[PDB]
């Protein structure tokens, strides 16, 4: 079997990586948990086995076959190249390597083939992008995609464990201490790395990540650029508005597309239902549609509210929901690893394409 | 001065109708409070005065100059025509009369002129429509509008006092008692008058009102139809997705438009800032944008995240927030009443144009 390392084992994604690995078909001979200096020495379970968390260093990756990185952009930038040096194949959850042309950006149901040419690092895309790709790829295959416009409804777990706890504390101060939401103290959301912080309790914050020079946020531009790379078509026009809402887990998206040819709605529904990883949940007569709270804990991506635009001949609207820590991160990553195993791609790279920092 | 009646004085909207009237410039000699048999006989303040609540009936309107209706479509359908017959000017906050060609559907900053031809009933549009109209009218004036795509983020108070209590109770159960959200029992949301009820705590529900036969909800179709009538332009293409989220008050909206002529993005910002009732809150360098929690208690409508679409030349995205009980309901209604008073339009109607039920 393999020696598998989880870098960032102690965080929100880390925890689900462990869970996904525990339930994986990957043959695992040894599991190693890595994090920062301050977690080193603590113990975390793998199944009933006790594992000792190690500090992430340049020399920690010897003997490792597969390393799943979810420790933040800076940690992958610094240590993933040394893992690749050590003969590791790295599946990276962060955004750091995603737009590097030597790095496949993969959703296994859509572009598993891109894995074949990897140079030791595979990037998992953004959570919001992944679930959109699972929903839209079956439509693109049959009728094409001219443009996408998406507005997201993102859970706070996407911003990390600290954001979850800040959200819960805020809500208790409102409901229990009677604090007005506009009077709440905030430290993390909307973005831990930005200058000002705002309450999320009973709010909707139209900012995920920091702002880019064009007045879209980095989250929104990731949806644009990652979509084009995943579906390998820069002509697909993609514009996003990314919004954080008071949901702990599972992202929801209002997705509008225009296809290249007119796609009968009953066929679109059938095509999505037939696509692996996508579940059709669409029966409005019985008020059936995807819901964040029902999606939590499932690897599937749920699609409903499917309907023609009222005016645009080729326009279609839908509602897409998935657990942002499973298909959106930890399951996509483990699924990439299982796919690498299945296709004989877990082996050291010949050449190094990535600088050692 | 006027005798003013508030029909549905005890609910979520009615409490704000009372506050807006208390703060109004309308010369009010007498206030009457009307509700159902359930509240009849109870007491409620207008400023320092105790006012006894009365049952709403066919005969309750003698001597009344202006009646503000916010007690549900059925109540308006049954009683507003009797108020008109009695000589009242009715400002109806429900959907019932909105698409009747004898009824002005008014946002005073946009189409106050339509008030002049009233026949005893003036309809206040849906909250979501109202705030969108305030943001977009200044754009349409200078550059036209071809289409709108909108995804909403709607607060629970829009569905009434019960919805508010249900939301608070659900969140407390999760946060203080450790109930899982998918295990919560719901009785009202997404829609009181539909068959099945789902939890809103840590969820996003893509259903507001009941479904229509084209698979859009009534809330989505109201946005479409009300936009066309308010802007007096059936050629404007409008499709919406309306979603309830865990916010108590203030609706937010991700609005996409395509204008008729290219609309320079900085001039759009200026035009919105210059439009009465609209406040520009847009300085991404300092993370300034409309937020639900900051909008609560203000009559203004706040607009930001204003930016060009990445591909469509005439496309523009923005974020629009307003207190759904103020400008979205009580304040729009009271503003209509003030506008009727100011234009000498508070008088009985000669010809009855509304079916008595
Ligand atoms: N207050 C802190 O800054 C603090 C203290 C202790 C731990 N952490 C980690 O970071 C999280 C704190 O809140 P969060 O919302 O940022 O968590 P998070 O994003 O949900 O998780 C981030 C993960 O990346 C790891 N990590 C961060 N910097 C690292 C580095 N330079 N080298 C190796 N691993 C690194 C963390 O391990 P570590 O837990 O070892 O950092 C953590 O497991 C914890 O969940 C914990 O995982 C943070
Ligand atoms: N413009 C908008 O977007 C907008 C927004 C919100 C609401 N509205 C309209 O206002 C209505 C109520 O809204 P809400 O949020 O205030 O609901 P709510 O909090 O449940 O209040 C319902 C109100 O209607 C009264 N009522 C119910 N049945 C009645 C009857 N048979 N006769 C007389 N009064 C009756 C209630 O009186 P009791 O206390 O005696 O039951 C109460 O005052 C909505 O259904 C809708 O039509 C419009
Ligand atoms: O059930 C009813 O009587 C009306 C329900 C309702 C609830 C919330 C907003 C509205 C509205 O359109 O403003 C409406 C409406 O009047 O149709
Ligand atoms: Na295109
Ligand atoms: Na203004
Ligand atoms: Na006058």
């Amino acid at each position: 079997g393999y020696t598998v390392a989880v870098v960032g084992a102690t965080g929100a994604v880390g925890a689900q990586m462990i869970k996904m690995l525990e339930e994986s078909t990957l043959p695992i001979d040894k599991i190693r948990y890595l994090a920062s200096a301050r977690s080193a020495g603590k113990s975390l379970k793998f199944k009933d086995q006790d594992i000792t968390i190690e500090e992430t260093t340049e020399t920690a990756f010897e003997g490792v076959d597969i390393a799943l990185f979810s420790a933040g952009s800076s940690t992958s930038a610094k240590y993933a190249p040394y893992a690749v040096k050590a003969g590791v194949v790295v599946v990276d959850n962060t955004s750091y390597f995603r737009q590097n042309p030597d790095v496949p950006l993969v959703v296994p149901e859509v572009n598993a083939h891109a894995l074949d040419a990897h140079n030791g690092i595979i990037a998992c895309p953004n959570c919001s992008t992944i679930q959109m790709m699972v929903a839209l790829e079956p439509v693109r295959q049959k009728w094409g995609l001219d443009r996408i416009i998406v507005s997201t409804y993102q859970a706070v777990s996407g911003a990390g464990m600290g954001a979850i706890l800040e959200t819960q504390r805020e809500l208790r101060e409102v409901l229990n201490d009677g604090v007005k939401p506009c009077d709440l103290h905030a430290e993390i959301l909307p973005s831990g790395g930005d200058k000002k912080h705002y309450p999320i309790a009973f709010n909707a914050l139209p900012q995920i990540d920091v702002f880019t020079d064009n007045d879209y946020t980095y989250e929104e531009m990731k949806m644009t650029k990652e979509t084009k790379k995943i579906m390998e078509d820069d002509s697909i026009a993609v514009s996003a508005t990314c919004v954080r809402i008071p949901v702990l887990s599972a992202h929801s998206e209002s997705v509008y597309i225009e296809t290249k040819e007119v796609a009968p709605i009953e066929e679109v529904k059938a095509a999505i239902a037939a696509f692996p990883g996508a579940v059709l949940e669409d029966d409005v007569a019985h008020q059936i549609y995807p819901q964040a709270i029902n999606a939590v804990g499932s690897r599937d991506t749920f699609v409903g509210r499917i309907r023609k635009d009222l005016d645009a001949e080729k326009g279609i609207h839908m509602w897409v929901v998935s657990d942002n820590l499973l298909k959106g991160a930890a399951w996509n990553s483990v699924q990439i690893a299982e796919t690498l195993h299945e296709r004989g791609l877990v082996r050291p790279t010949a050449e190094l394409k990535f600088e050692l920092k």
